[PDB]
């Protein structure tokens, strides 16, 4: 099974790893499929999952919803984490991408992904992204009633700059329990630039995206020679794939991140489950980073 | 007319549009002209105005005080900002343009600025630039003697990091009231990088020099079909002119900066206050970003 | 008066300094006033006038025409020099601003421009932009039906990098007489980025657009101690005026730029004028080159 | 079906997309299977296909020649692009990813392409990468024996710049036939660089590899709201989907590109190829690259 | 003779110069000689020695320990830093060069440089550079023994962005010492990234490396102009070389960093402490600024 | 001894080693000295040297010629490469460094160099450095004078873009003989931006500078590991030290340079000519390439 983990002081205890649905429409699998996924994830440990009210064009929460109309079961083995902040042209009267990050928003964001996802809890709610326009007291308004109704039990964010950060936690009671964040051989300058020094500092463990470099890994010709280096490091380490090379890569950082796996297939999945076990040594670690640059 | 606004904690009260008076050299006017347009904007509710040591090769502080030495009843309707920081060359003793920020310069620039006010008091100094050889200890020093004898009621900086700012407050038994930072459509780094950030978690309003891009928006042909979106922008609002959009523009940004107006037209002054009864949408207000990218 | 310069091999004969028009409808003029202020710069030698179908949104091209019908005998003194491949939201067909260079464009825009100016002939039509969507074939095939039927006596480009200068000049029988780009002590990148390089290599001279910075030197706050070292070399050559010294400087270039002058007020334009006759020294270039970095 | 087209002076007849195998381990097809597939893409008019040395660990050159020694038919149907340069750590002796570009390493790699391949001649071969090393005599003396010999029709680059293209060029006989070059709404520097501009110029058209980004478009979160103006310019085309609106907006390139369609499934190579018939206007090419920056 | 600092709050006290090691494989002393080249800067007031685990390909520490064996009575009157964090293939088990700031390997490298040393305590052990896999519990534990054992004094970072300053000092119930930087007129980024502010603001002074850009002042070509226009302010100073102009450049800084010296010529040194008594003024400093940047 | 190169069409034939006297100033030599080191580099084949009239404060031409006043024979034997272009505070007129290009003073310098070096005639002559002021017409104007006179045998650049060669190039009946540009492992920008594609596709020759890094191979503490890389590849090629494995690292590049020497040591320019028979590998080349990247 995978390694239960509390992200944050005083946050959510979540499955070390985080199963993402930014792609369930992409799947095209029907309610009744969708359901024995989720049962097949959950029997290996992955309890966490991650939404967004955007995603699918406005749509995956939706079709995760009616999964969980079908199993109601399931809710109670499950961490939910969602998202607000993004306005996109999926939506007519969004004329082109931008942030809300008003109050009101806010709350009738949540409160549509409680009707989606048909519950009437979320574990986790964050802001999705940075917003120029963001008015930290508004955001802790919304945070605040969505909290004391019993509606949200703790929140985060996504994509923060250290100072993004530290300006909307200076205004919430309870403690940020993450911050989102782009992770992998492919996107390193957050090792460095601050972000992960920050959360490591105060003890917040990031959920980490994009892991396989957002496709990249596989899909960009250009990173083919690379995918060698992965595969060598993969052989002495007597690893199955070069998932589980990247993933025990991403593992090894000392903010400990939740990497989130976005893959639609279950022994991919289970593949990359398999990272847990892998000791990953410096300099095969350092191989990796180099190889990658 | 214009609001009134308390900048810092333990802040002055300013108006919430400042008159710079950077220019005044270039406008023309007459001390008997001077007075005339100060109670122009008086009476526009545009009480707080802008000065340096070094403006108008270090004439345009003493114009001013010839204004009110003819009208010595308005230094009491007015808030009085200066700085100090910047040497250059049309001073005879300096070779080449640098900094200084030792304390006895600071002090004596603070007490020539007196002078050339005809004024025994200013309502805040502020250091002009983040200078590499800053002893934060000597400012402060600085700082506590003006306090101290009434000479000057506040402090701030201008074009401040968030490290030189955090740097320089830390020595201060007082807030330091405002970060007078380069903020429009045409120039916004700061909007993301930490800057408005730090100051609205402080709670402190930034003065925004630049307002129109330093003269780009109107000057420079680049600009020109920029300056037609705003165009289309200020018809949807059925605002006059499209500084006012511009103006709006920056009043919608959470720090709540304090734009500064450099025109010495008086009608151009009056068109800028409009901006206040503006209502910018966020997707005007992207638009408008996305178009000046 | 102003020096006569052949700009290019083969190309056409104009005034040194050129009088732009783009900022003509902020003018507030009428077409009475218009023609008194070209008489005025006309006398002084400024033959040579810059225009674009795109300048005043759409409208500066039919105001200077306006002048041309009340004055008729103008036309023959002037050399008249209009531009096209941008298209700006000034007109509603444009939802966004983007560029358009296919040969029906430029033959209709080039067209147009012959009556909004009054006029039966061009000296000069610029490729305003470089357009990623830039067929160099089709662009060929405009310049020659407008060519052939003596609508257009000659052919230039506008901010192209000397890759897409090359690329134009490979389709066309005569030689591109300029490419007018941004020149001045606020924008160097050109003189050593290989622009002017080719340009004095091919003995084509520029025509330099925002000479002043595009407004910055004189309402930029933060270039004013620039001004002062600019004031200060102007007392060495007792120039009246730092606006003679930014022409003299950019004249002493090796590709021997023809600046283009856009004050609507007519001894800004002789105060310019008078650069002609400063000596700049290669110590008084490299120190405003320096202090302006 | 698809078009065919001339890709250089003097240079082949390919088909407008290419078929192209880096990913054909992934797929896991049988040499039958493959067999299928080849003659599926044949019949819908696309004929080329692009291979290299190293793809797969150096294994799908292999595996396309057990198909074509079980359908010898299909060789003279096919032009076959293939590239070397590149030394990767799936060979035991290089201890480190490298690039190689000596005469004899070109010669033997062009051969054990053919073996590989099982046929007797390639139609194109090109240097995978600029190489520090690369001595422009060197490879010409390699592609001299090539094709002398018949072992190699034509001869190209790969992501060269104009100077290393120029370079290589100017030691051979004949026209280097393509400079392979990644190009996509994702990947836009090379449309303003100079490298389109030169290959337009010398009327040669450019493989474009990484249409979609490099896998980016489809696995990026961070593309996911962008995915959706594509898709809003889809239903403006009535585009069964959004690949087919990035290929016409490769197509739509003045250089005239010829797209590589990379995946295994042979629907989604049917939904590329109706990219020919999509009328993209100037306004929506460009919204896509507004909304991709 | 060198004035001398307290570099930090708690901190210990150092001489305002520093004599740096790193180079002393490459002045082919003997162990006499470096005797007699300790005794004579120490003469001039310069206490304070930087070492490296790595240095001088793993050899630097134990060329000095020589030295220290030959004239005990020596360890006394010195503050001896030394470091650890980096792994360079100088040692075979090392592949690639990288980065170790494991628990066990801080603590192994420590005693490692005691006994190289030969001393049984140092005066104070850097983190050497900033590693992606620092796990600061980790370097609290190692500081934490060695510092319980009496075998590490006092503590400190190396070329530390101040978000890694931050995190390691949250750790620690002692204030890191310094954060050893690189500043001078050729390499001034420091001035305004943050570096030099937190330090200047924690009242913690830094120790300086590449002083004179890292052998670039002197020798390359494309300074020679610049190094010309050191000497025009020189002349102006009446200073004996412009070393000393750019050591006075650096004492100049408020967060009032310890230059670190790394010639291994006597005369060389005396030049530099020249410096402690000359009159930079502000618009020399910033010309000189100027002519390294091009302003 | 050293081989001897044509370095570009119609070009000079010079040794594939240069001889740089920009820091001869710093080497303390008498003349008879320098005579003696002249004659020792001449004797290992390195008949090419490489001065400019700003060197050492405008000084170390004229102490290059006093060497060769008492030793008039060494003339003949040597290919003397000089520059002009740069203006710097070392005369007091210059209140600023510059670019001075105009065709007077570019005939002057020539002139004042031939006084210097006591020798009617300069073997090839540079522009210094590429200046915005230059007009290509001016500078040909001054190279056609110089070389109708016999004055200069050939022409070339220095630190030029390829548009800036181009440029000139444009103007002159004769090749350039060489652009003269930075190159090294912890310099390596030229490798990939066109300069070096332009030289070989020209087959002209660049002289390289800054070989070693400009002294922050041996002199920058951040080196330091990556010199240790130097070392591994140094014995697995059996070479005497790293300068070798350095210099054979740019012989190996397809341009061809010629590198320049600094060193006023007959020793160190010995050990640097030692590189002509090292057989650097690929792999070698791009493993030194990556260790001074990071890649």
């Amino acid at each position: 099974m995978v390694q239960r983990v509390t992200i944050a002081p005083q946050g959510p205890e979540f499955s070390r790893f985080v199963m993402g649905y930014w792609r369930l429409m992409d799947w095209n699998m029907s309610a009744r499929q969708l359901v024995s996924f989720i049962e097949e994830h959950l029997d290996l440990g992955v309890t966490t999952v991650d939404h967004a009210d955007i995603y699918g064009g406005y749509q995956c929460e939706a079709a995760f919803g009616e999964a969980l109309t079908l199993a109601p079961h399931l809710r109670e083995k499950l961490q939910i984490v969602t998202k607000c902040g993004i306005a996109t042209t999926a939506r007519a009267e969004n004329k082109l991408g931008h942030y809300i990050t008003d109050r009101r928003h806010i709350i009738l964001s949540a409160e549509q992904s409680l009707k989606n996802l048909a519950t009437d809890y979320l574990d986790m709610l964050l802001i999705h992204r940075p917003d120029p326009l963001m008015d930290a007291d508004d955001v802790a308004e919304a945070f605040q009633h969505l909290h004391q109704s019993g509606k949200v039990r703790h929140f985060g964010v996504s994509n923060f700059t250290p100072a993004q950060f530290t300006l909307l936690q200076s205004r919430l009671p309870f403690t940020l329990a993450t911050n989102q964040v782009e992770i992998s051989p492919v996107h390193q300058p957050l090792l460095l630039d601050g972000t992960l020094d920050q959360l490591q500092q105060l003890r917040i463990r990031p959920m980490a995206w994009s892991c396989l470099g957002g496709g990249r890994l596989f899909n960009d010709e250009a990173y083919q020679p690379l995918r060698q280096e992965l595969s060598v490091i993969a052989q002495e380490l007597n690893a199955s794939s070069i998932e589980q090379v990247v993933y025990a890569w991403i593992l090894r950082l000392p903010s400990q991140p939740l990497p989130i796996i976005g893959s639609g297939k279950i022994e991919r999945v289970r593949a990359a489950l398999e990272a847990e076990t892998l000791s990953l040594t410096r300099q095969q670690w350092f191989r990796i980073r180099k190889a990658a640059l």
